[PDB]
């Protein structure tokens, strides 16, 4: 199962990158340079890297530093073939952020921070990115008087709108994309889930020019079922781009490589992307847990693509196999596809058989038979079928 | 802190009426007429009560019946002044209803959920509901396999457009409340949090007929702020009603009285709901223990109405003193609520106070004073001022 | 991968009899006769059945009907070679225990409880059971000044002590096993956690007559690690009985079949409880969904088997797998089973190489390689070796 | 609510003197020297600190830098009259502990570790410390093949019993305080409630030298009811030391100010404290939110004080209610307390009162009272009574 780079996978700068410095400790690994990254992930099998801007280029860097640290990644973009399809912006080590980027309290530090995003966007779009990920980590409070959501929210759509402004002024050819996460730097996050984040969109200038970037680890923070998450974006036309890690359940923000964590919803994942024919890069944000070396960390972003192609047989061989099929129409599976009243509301309201003549207890005794459906996909994911 | 029918205070049948029967346990007490909690509810000072069709008529009764159950219920509202805000449909307890209502895999049975729906939409405004709310607690999976999520939001739509379409065809003057709930009694529930309701109604043909009723202990089964999801709520226009109970964080729905559960989110939610001047019902969507008899039902209701008057009283001192307000302009709330660059997006991009001559270490060296506030409140809440 | 009796499978009367009553739904299914549940299990290939008193003897039976019942049973035992292993006590549906039968506050109850309990460890032995579980499902509170822990934990030795005293005054080769849950149908439930019951026996006058049933999902409501708390009920010698099930997170008890819910756990704890050899029943409490008809009835039944027969199968190809031997070497876990300091405290104090002179910066810089060890218990897991 | 050094409160040296590195974010504060802190937390009204080695004498330091740390600190405490009741050894921040202190998988860190652990010892006796914490936070695993738990357990006991012959050989006044925590840093943490912490002491070679500390956060991360585990706690006569603090549910450890988090759990806490006469120190394990300066890290170590103490007087004045006193009697709280069989087996196997003539329905439909109960304790909480 060896990725090639017509998989589309692609990793963060900071994930392979992480020094393993957590809330108790200190670094166990020394910092990489990007050039290495780059050559060791196109090694493996990926087809692009990400980046914040601060992973690039050092904070506070001069003007003739950032023109040196651009034009060593570009050769190693070159000498590899390796793309940048998505890019972000820093708004959450600094201590200037520690209210907030676009929601900060002070006024000053919003309009930095949309400065300090505005630069990296033209950074992107020279490198090629197609996507620029939002995740506002530092965006909330951890008491309720400090943050007046109502107006929280009006500066972020303000933020927001003016990027779009941004963009379309210069002609660009890029879209947003935005991440929730439910809390962890900060108490509570605005936009915690994916509703969140879809829901707020719908109130932007220009709505087309954003989705979200829904992270595996994040809805599975608040307990939600991750696929049926992406399932309402893909619906909304607002899959933009994917973050692919894993969870074991509500508790910090684990990072764990892709197919750890909750493996049956690993499996529905890939299911419902390569079933929707979702054809944007397959992102990892995962950290190689701090108790590996060097080669635990390659050892560990080579298993996130592993997993994804393991899954990913298994669950074509699922959808692909007769059997499977028959329990399916078993369970009416293709009557949900169908409209319940194409027919229209008059003939709904006039049809005795939806209602003074329908027969509930017979209706009410059919079985389901979703535990056989779902042995059949358990026997699948096993390799035991 | 006596409540009187000005303060909107509004009850479920069912929640007065829980026999208290548990997913382990036999009813604990006896079933109640609705025109007994009609004259109890009315002595205890609130202003009305909601019904599901099926807490009032009893499922399957005749026209005859039906009619009957409706004019002992109308005559002990004449006899009380209690009015009926709200209406909702029972498409949960039925065994017919055992894989959802509007989004069962069987059309026939999406075809009955929207027949019983219309059904009671009529009763609701002939007795003067003003919101109809819709819980799909049926609408979901314990499985992958079962639900293609993407078929059943295009279901949920058909269901609710066909809905929208009934209304304005009829001419009534009502609006729905669609009321997120993450998991219970299904494995996962579909659009299970606010953020998540409102961006499908985003996708609806006429969404300014459609809001959201958010719970409080459902949203905190989820691990989420729910003054904040309200604040959401609130910004985008769409809280028409909205359930007030407690929860003690992420288990099964306890729907304890209000108050009970997180303490401080129900101050910092009435605070809230105050200061927005939020005109809907208050209304409880909880259950008296199954421990309590009689006695103790009423006894919990009476709570739910006071614990919202003293949290009341304690956010208008909070917000009224002077010394709060001075706090709340040195953790910057007032530079919250100014637009962060009104100037516009040339003028942001021309201004080197921004960026180029930005101070990021004086700035970041600013404390937000939000500890002092915390406390302030606290002392608020507690009576310690 | 097909069952036989001497997998030593068993399942309660409730679990493939559970009708389907949910908080919010009637029941979906007809009430089975336990001879016939008998019967289907044997022929599925389970090794054995478990009930409550009331599971097989309805309450109030007179003497004469509870005699009938126990012969009908006992005659299809002897039918099909199924064995009773376990047996347990109802103290929590009937309305009298609504605040618990050893802990109810009323003494009167707590009485009635104990012999209510008695009569059944009679029948319990006759039926050749050598377990007999407690699952105080009502002990606990929903609200702060209900319930005096301390006095409860007294009334709940006091009841343990009793039994332990019936027991050994009768000779009966019988010991108790003590099953947590953390919550529901009570707010909180005591003793939550495996935790929780084990500290709570060594405080029992005779503590080697009780043990711990742990449940999957019952740790897992709480987010913790199941094989880990199975790991260290071993190590304590009192893993008397297990529950085998299925739970996704942290939310109401789901009792899904088990290898649903969180997958890997279900691998580890196979490798568990074959590699320290447990003994005991392999027992099934889990809820066929209310979706399901019969036939989906048997079809859940089966596959919890099915699962457990294939985790085994991997989980023992990966302990076998002489590569996967060497990454455990690799991982130093051979140094973990290793004494610390076998040569006493004071050469250990003596011994320069454990501190003055102990190089941290090399032992810190060596990675543990647990990535490459998980993901060869992955490509285990899936058959991908 | 003025606190003065009778109030018994204490803080550790890392609480105040955090200086906001979280997981995304640098240090938003300047380190504090312990000097500093000390007098500063002595004019609050503290009545003394505690600390982990390295908080004192910075990793790494020679005997000489040592002694200069040392004697620095005990002149600040002669000077305030402060006193250190507690002390810990960290053995989680360096990168060598990346894998455990006395859980590692190599055993020479092991050895490392108890070293590490005996030389603080002595420092703690020397500054007068009557109770030494181990918090094992890197002792666990983020996957399952990792950690053998039953090994890991008898490593962790040979530390424990170590330690136990070190303290005794040496005739030291001190005893040992474990403290759970269920995850963070770890994927899971060994022992990670106060049950599993309490079952572990009773197989130590000495118990009565070991306790525990609990941390109000730390259970409330696994969702559990800290009141309910510290009256366990106090049943097995094992509270040797308590952690207190507030926490928003499961989540990441948040470590807020006490008072914070869940305000009715903080009540009945101090209820349980103060009704038990608990007489150990009252310490605060804290951190400051990063938004704050100096003066927000006073004021949020000050609320800690101000909120115990409001507390106290709210559950005084609850227990002392003469309307409360008829509550609990009417909710058979006095019936709890009473032996359920002090007639003994014999006794209550021959009383037809307890089952034959017991009459269940009377029984059944007596109410608890226990919601009357509840809101009385709160509007004892809210001053309004
Ligand atoms: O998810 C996280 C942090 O939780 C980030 O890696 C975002 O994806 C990009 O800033
Ligand atoms: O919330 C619930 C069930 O959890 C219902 O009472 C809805 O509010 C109305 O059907
Ligand atoms: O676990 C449960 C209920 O949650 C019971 O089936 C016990 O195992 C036996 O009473
Ligand atoms: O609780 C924590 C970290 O979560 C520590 O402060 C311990 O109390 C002492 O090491
Ligand atoms: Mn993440
Ligand atoms: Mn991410
Ligand atoms: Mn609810
Ligand atoms: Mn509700
Ligand atoms: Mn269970
Ligand atoms: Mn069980
Ligand atoms: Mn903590
Ligand atoms: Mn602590």
């Amino acid at each position: 199962y060896q990725p090639t780079p017509e998989d589309r996978f692609t990793f963060g700068l900071w994930t392979v990158g992480w020094q393993g410095r957590d809330p108790f400790g200190d670094a166990t690994r020394r910092a990489l340079d990007p050039v290495e990254s780059v050559q060791r992930l196109a090694e493996l099998g990926a087809h692009g890297v990400t980046f914040h801007d601060d992973d690039l280029i050092p904070f506070g860097s001069s003007d003739s530093e950032r023109e040196e640290h651009v034009k060593r990644f570009r050769q190693a973009l070159d000498d590899t073939g390796m793309k940048v399809p998505m890019a972000t912006t820093n708004l959450f080590t600094h201590p200037v952020f520690k209210d907030g980027g676009f929601t900060a309290n002070d006024r000053d530090v919003r309009r930095y921070a949309l400065r300090k995003t505005i630069r990296n966007i033209d950074l992107a779009v020279e490198l090629g990115a197609e996507t620029y990920v939002a995740w506002g980590g530092r965006e909330g409070a951890e008491s309720g008087g400090a943050k007046d959501v109502r107006d929280a929210l009006d500066r972020m759509k303000e933020a927001f709108d003016l990027l779009g402004e941004y963009v379309t002024s210069q002609g660009y050819d890029i879209r947003f994309a935005i991440e929730p996460k439910p809390n962890e730097p900060r108490g509570d996050i605005l936009l915690p889930t994916v509703g969140h984040a879809l829901a707020f969109i719908e109130r932007l200038e220009r709505p087309e020019l954003y989705g979200v970037n829904p992270e595996v680890g994040h809805e599975q923070m608040a307990g939600l079922n991750f696929p049926h998450g992406i399932a309402q974006a893909l619906w909304a036309g607002k899959l933009f781009h994917i973050d692919l890690n894993g969870q074991n359940g509500i508790k910090y923000d684990q990072d764990l490589r892709f197919g750890a964590g909750d493996l049956r919803a690993a499996f529905w994942l890939v299911d419902l992307l390569e079933s929707a024919g979702y054809s944007g890069p397959r992102h990892f944000d995962f950290k190689p847990p701090r108790t590996e070396d060097f080669d635990g960390v390659w050892a560990s972003a080579a298993g996130c693509m592993r997993n994804y192609l393991i899954l990913k047989e298994r669950a074509a061989a699922f959808r692909a196999d007769p059997e499977v099929q028959e329990a399916l129409r078993a369970s009416r599976l293709d009557e949900l596809a169908r409209p319940t009243a194409a027919d229209g509301l008059q003939a709904l309201l006039d049809d005795r058989s939806a209602f003074e003549e329908f027969d509930v207890d017979a209706a009410a005794a059919r079985g389901m038979a979703f535990e056989r459906l779902d042995q059949l996909a358990m026997d699948h994911l096993l390799g035991a079928r």
